[PDB]
């Protein structure tokens, strides 16, 4: 695990447009903090309305038939790509390092997990750019009938501030691959990792206006995307209210394309005969990580009978042992929360589970005298219509539930408006099969949690989100399908 | 051919849930007419909320796990939509005068177009059912990867009065395909072809619940559907008013998954060079069919100045030569529009034509006692920013402009919120493809024009709607895909 | 089970080319026998080269571009598979009678199985037809790229006489589906069902010349067929000697496409953890099947030591169960082999178990005064050098071994020239799917054996074939690949 | 069009097995030759079949389940393959020369041409690595039902002299990217490009044994690898006359699969309508390049009567323009023919032609002192019947015919055992649809011509090969499919 050998340098602060640095129109700057010392790092230019219409001006003029990034080769778009994650991988120790300490992201973490990810991820999209085909189609008639599996055009893209770099890159290697123009909004909590990447894109050789990076509030810099009449689609990862708004306004608006993912309540089933061992690490490591604030957060446990106090024993005692701190310093093993709201939300459904009457196990409270830092937590014996059972806590909130019925824990697993993703763990073939075909979710990991590849698609049934990023179904959300017909004299097969 | 040579009689009038007739919750029935006579025809059972709510809880149940359609093989879901079309093969008679006398549709385009097209488009999906696949994936470390291509769950189906029966097969074919089940709503003007339709569906065996039909109103039975808490998809064919609505409701509601296809404003653009006998006859058809009732509708016809006269002159003598009258009487080649909206909507654009100072070719008024009967109009000289050439008419309206650079007629040609189809003519390789990659539209025709048929994917770009139907593309619309990821101690290549 | 209420007759006994009944060139016949009881059915036209010629130009001419065949829609080969498929339905009847009395196959398994199987792979194949695609490709430079997946062409198709009937579906129902028109040349023991089809084939409305059929010999007719100059194909099913013939003749010739399936040895590995009746009754079903007369016959079944004494007993028990007789007699369960080759075969190997020490649990000798039937045998504690461990036998022998080193019993199970398929029993969800990764067969089944349909591929790993038929990957080995790489001015993404 | 500042010097010319260097078994070697000096270049050590068999022990032990190559992630297969395009690309003016030297191949093209084409070909098949996707299936009954598209195993791999490096790549590249392991014999006339690669092989960090690089002669080391025991496929470019041997030693042996490419005579069809400077010019370069040295060398060109004389004239005016001479020499545009057979070949040709009374309008002689060169040839009135118009020249012979029916010419065109590629030339969209499709030829060019790229699938009809290389297509025959269907007790869709 190698560090910076030397300190910090705040540098790309702006507002990026066809690969150069702006000044807010209005002037206004906002402030960049530190969740782990409540001290801020920086300030960054604040995008509003005006920028937003300024990068989506640029995007679309990208976009124009006959403009350089229409008419490269494929294998070019693919090869910028490629070198693009080259420099990712230069200047890994300097992003690893801005991502924890803008994001109060484990270090260790941000350098082998999240830079890896995103670096393969953006390796992975470069890869499927020359190899995004359509097809000829044997129609009725004298035809010739091809279709193009064109980019749709320019796409918004609001990301959020709990994996900063990789959700950066979850939405602008797609929509590049497939030959798409972007108009970013990181979070407002999280916008500095993104302007770096915004230098090293202008460093590969985009051309301008192929990639635009738009720091700004919610309301203002995302609503202007959300609503606009030029922006052919929106793709969004965040909250659920968040979401419905984003829908509502591309509905209003100019009927703009929409992806979404919004979170979940994902449940795991442990069945009697699982490996304990391997069901508690990995059961304990999904609702834990990175504080609690993965979308895919096991946050409903349910356990057979026969083995339930058992897994909830040594997964207290797991829980017991880490050391909260600041998440660059080696061996500290929790950071703290990103921000105030998150934090008072995670408290605030802590109590909801004591007095709904769960059985705290450990943790329940704050921790320190700076940072947004809480105990990790778990509770068992938790029932369905308690609130840490119903609400995404986004926190390091553990719940541990008890069944005897598998008819009856498949019906509670999907007795939820979320289904991003599930976990199942036995060691029978026939139960993991069934049981993961019935688990209305997204993903259903098996004997394991939280594995997520750029090989594979990832989204949510129901109210999680719509559509799927990465794997080849992702790309498809990426392109818009054209049918040409042509009329001739006489086909043959 | 053929006709009936019996009287038709009116036998499905009521609500279809669980394959049974039901009566309206409320007890209320509403008229149908036929737009011909302006004659009620007859009495059919108002769906309103309540018996969206009946439907919804018996397409939930025929869905559930464990159920006859979540178990059949694939092969018998393909092979009771192969029968359907059997079924409706042999009621051919029958529905196309239904069609014709409730569509105020020519009986012989009923007959050797509308009807052909529900058979094949349902055998052509009936086709796909054993053939929908998932994947195997070589993600990264040591599990096994899989996807499901599941079906979605209940999908709420609305569909519009212009191609009642047409519309309803490239809603169902494809959804039942998949493996869903659906809530279809018709037009309330033309309910009855698709209560036939479910006597068939019933007939030809399908669990209980797979298909329910619930005839009524927009903002009643249309709005209960795309507003419901349980229902997982909508998709909707008609105004770009109802769009937006439906895709504010689907947003405030449960964030179910929207597919509209929204009508057009596509432009034909013909070449000094093309075929011009091919080119007026392909640009006449395209703009006139089905009495200008086409969401493709060819309704800005762009030519090259030195061939515009000619092209107007043969435009014209085409048009002069129809017969208006009674869908079912043989020869006849002009029905009237479908009811007193679209009549009112298409003589006020029409005199707005007039107004804004169109040169008026021939038709201009109204025609007849009864019946909502239009002369078929043609106008030369529109310009862009005549109400005539941004808004969708839907009468039997024609509009020719002309041209001299092919730059500018395809930025013009792209100058709309529209994108759903278009028209190029030439005998030029080159600009045939050109053109028809510049052109911002779902399917561009070469040559030809109102080419479609169930192996393509069809679908808008921009305002036009979202998604695609049909041809493979169009079935991945229809499923939710699941990644399962089943850890294992080593993998192999 | 219905049964024919009326004797058979049989009516089809010439060779089919261009939709007629032809005499053989030679004007010499071919007695066919019942095996059963050795008394010829009828006399058959005796092809050869000059009717393979005959035979060959008129599938070419059938084949020209401009043709019928060539020229009519995708959609209508389709409807042609589907209509043939009725026809046979309707014939069912007849064709299972007739598929028994000249196979020696069960009459129960003859209607239920194999008529069953005919039909839905026609079934299945009709649905392709239209679904075939081929892409379109963003090549490097300032080209428009797209494939046709055409047609190869003649297609050869060499078919045994285990299968008679599902072999002929299996064979034409993907080649016409993709547009290729075929030469056919049944088992010499087994014309007749095809015979029979054929005249459907006329029946069903297909164009002269797309489907040909040929009885005859293997060195005269069939070798006729491997050596032809103007065949572009040759698929075949049968013993490796003439495999390994056919594919250098192929060489010697025109380099015709070849695809061969060709027997195997496949084994089954049973774990100390497996539903042990279950194993027993599909590894039983999996040997015995058809008289063991499969391709896929469960020849070698290595069991666990401390379940392998248990495994014996029970599959003996089963073994010892069965009513030999004439396959039309109701509750006869063991029907004949085919001929006097495949009977003195079986005999000797039987023999070679006693001799090199194999354990004789039952059977092991002729039954009967009259057809060649041989008693259902079961040999334990046979080792890997034996003749009846290496051998396919294609008869009602079982080999039963026993294990216990896990690595050693892949290894074992891998050791063979063989690789068409196998079986592991087991209820472990690693091992299952380690297991199966691991063996080098076409076809693994994991808690069954012999599960076969139209919508998988299925072929062999090293000498048990080449090519894969059925599924969607089947399919490619019928067409052609043609890329069409256009010059054009400028592309655009 | 940088070059080396520094005299090449020859380091590896040993056999490549397990990523070491070894000495032929018989401690042979053979001579290599400059072909425009005719000057022995060094000494390569000679594998024969004692050394194939080396290397194919070493292959195996390589793909063995449980090894670094088979276990793996597909990511990181197409990590080193990346690697090894960026070490080409760093020796890329050492790869350029010594190709150059030893192939008889001009260095510009050498340099812009043949190692671009390898370094983006690799790039392109590392993409593929992780995105090799086998199926889920919905089989009829109570199963699920999964494929793997595993890599075959070890492939044997023949490449000829013309494209060295290219066609190494072309092998290597998808074999690799798909899993398997290679034993390559590349021709005795040019194999220090293949042993430089294994020296990056082994640098990139592919696990030993990956690939191995056996240098010998064709009936000795080629022979041993297409009659190989265990050698699981063979593919092969070159003569027809080999292709046939490979065929037959592959069906005598193993069953081993096979894949041909076996160049062609190639057929231009340039109608009145053509461009025709564009026609000129392609279909020049078509011949001409390298020598005329290349499998899709456009060798018959059918000019319609009308633009005959024109076309002609302008083709002689573009092959009078050459410089002959060394082609490490700048301005130098023709370099001489690989060796004594080719040459002798050719000229033998070039006397025919003159002897069956082809017009000679240029060359027809050999040229210089040293070096196997001949003057670029170009025929007029060339008919179908002369050995000029049937055989493969593979040389700077240019044939040039009339036609004026084009039912004719197309016939003319096909009238051929070969069909690797063809070419249109025309403005109309029709002619270039209907006529592309008509001619049996593997990749068609429509108004340019020898545009091959790495997105492309690219082979043979009849005798010019089977199976197709590269594009998503040619990665198929890179694999081989598993089915693995395991029962459930009850599926959902
Ligand atoms: N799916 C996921 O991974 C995430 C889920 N969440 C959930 O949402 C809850 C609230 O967290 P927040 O930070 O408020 O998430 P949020 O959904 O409001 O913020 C995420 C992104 O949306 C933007 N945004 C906010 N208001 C917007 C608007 N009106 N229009 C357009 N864009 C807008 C933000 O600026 C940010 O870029 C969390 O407690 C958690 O449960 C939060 C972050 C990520
Ligand atoms: C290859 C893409 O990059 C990564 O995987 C970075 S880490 C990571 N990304 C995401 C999630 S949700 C999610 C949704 C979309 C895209 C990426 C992710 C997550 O929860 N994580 C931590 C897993 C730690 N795990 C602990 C045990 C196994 C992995
Ligand atoms: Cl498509
Ligand atoms: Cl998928
Ligand atoms: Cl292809």
């Amino acid at each position: 695990l190698p560090v910076l050998l030397t300190d910090l340098k705040i540098q790309y602060t702006k507002i990026f447009i066809n690969n150069e640095w702006h000044d807010s129109v209005s002037g206004k700057k906002f402030p960049v903090f530190n969740p782990a010392t409540e001290e801020e790092l920086c300030q960054v230019e604040e995008g509003d309305k005006e920028d937003v219409d300024k990068a989506v001006k640029a995007a679309r003029q990208a976009f124009q038939i006959g403009s350089p990034w229409r008419t490269m080769d494929a294998s070019e778009r693919g090869r910028l790509l490629y070198k693009l994650a080259d420099l990712i991988e230069r200047d890994r120790l300097l992003l690893a390092t801005m991502e924890s300490m803008n994001g109060g992201k484990l270090y260790s973490n941000a350098y082998l997990s999240d830079l890896a990810g995103c670096i393969k991820t953006l390796r992975y999209c470069a890869g499927w750019a020359d190899k995004i085909q359509g097809r000829t189609i044997p129609i009725d008639g004298n035809f010739f009938t091809y279709t193009r599996h064109e980019p749709i055009g320019v796409c918004g893209q609001i990301i959020p501030w709990n994996f900063p770099l990789v959700m950066l890159i979850w939405k602008i290697g797609p929509a590049l691959s497939c030959g798409n123009t972007v108009v970013v909004k990181p979070a407002e909590q999280t916008p500095l990792t993104a302007l770096h990447v915004a230098s090293l894109i202008k460093e590969a050789g985009f051309p301008p206006g192929v990639v635009n990076i738009v720091p700004g509030y919610g309301p203002t810099a995302g609503a202007a995307i959300s609503s606009h009449m030029d922006i052919d689609k929106v793709a969004f990862t965040g909250s659920t209210e968040v979401g419905k708004l984003i829908k509502e306004a591309a509905g209003k608006s100019n009927l703009k394309r929409v992806t979404l993912e919004l979170g979940g309540k994902s449940p795991c089933i442990v069945l009697a005969d699982a490996d304990l061992d391997n069901a508690v690490e990995f059961a304990h490591h999904g609702v834990f990580y990175h504080q609690g604030q993965c979308c895919i957060a096991a946050s409903r446990i349910f356990v057979e009978e026969s083995i339930y106090d058992e897994f909830v024993r040594r997964s207290v005692e797991r829980a017991k042992k880490y050391i909260l701190g600041n998440p660059l310093t080696p061996g500290v093993t929790q950071g703290p929360q990103i921000d105030k709201e998150q934090y008072d939300k995670i408290l605030d459904l802590i109590e909801s589970g004591k007095k709904e009457g769960a059985k705290l196990e450990c943790g329940g409270g704050p921790w320190g005298n700076k940072g947004y830092f809480v105990q990790p937590t778990v509770f068992s014996n938790v029932t369905d219509e308690m609130r840490i059972a119903k609400e995404e806590i986004f926190g390091p909130v553990q719940q541990i539930m008890k069944f005897k019925s598998l008819d009856d824990v498949i019906k509670r697993a999907n007795n939820t408006f979320y289904g991003l993703s599930a976990g199942v763990f036995t060691k029978d073939i026939d139960k993991a099969i069934t049981i993961s075909s019935a688990l209305q979710a997204g993903t259903v990991w098996v004997n394991c949690y939280g594995v997520v590849s750029a090989q594979c698609p990832f989204g949510g049934f129901k109210m999680s989100g719509n559509g799927r990023e990465l794997g080849e179904y992702g790309f498809h959300e990426y392109t818009e399908v054209k049918t040409v017909t042509v009329k001739i004299s006489q086909k043959n097969s």
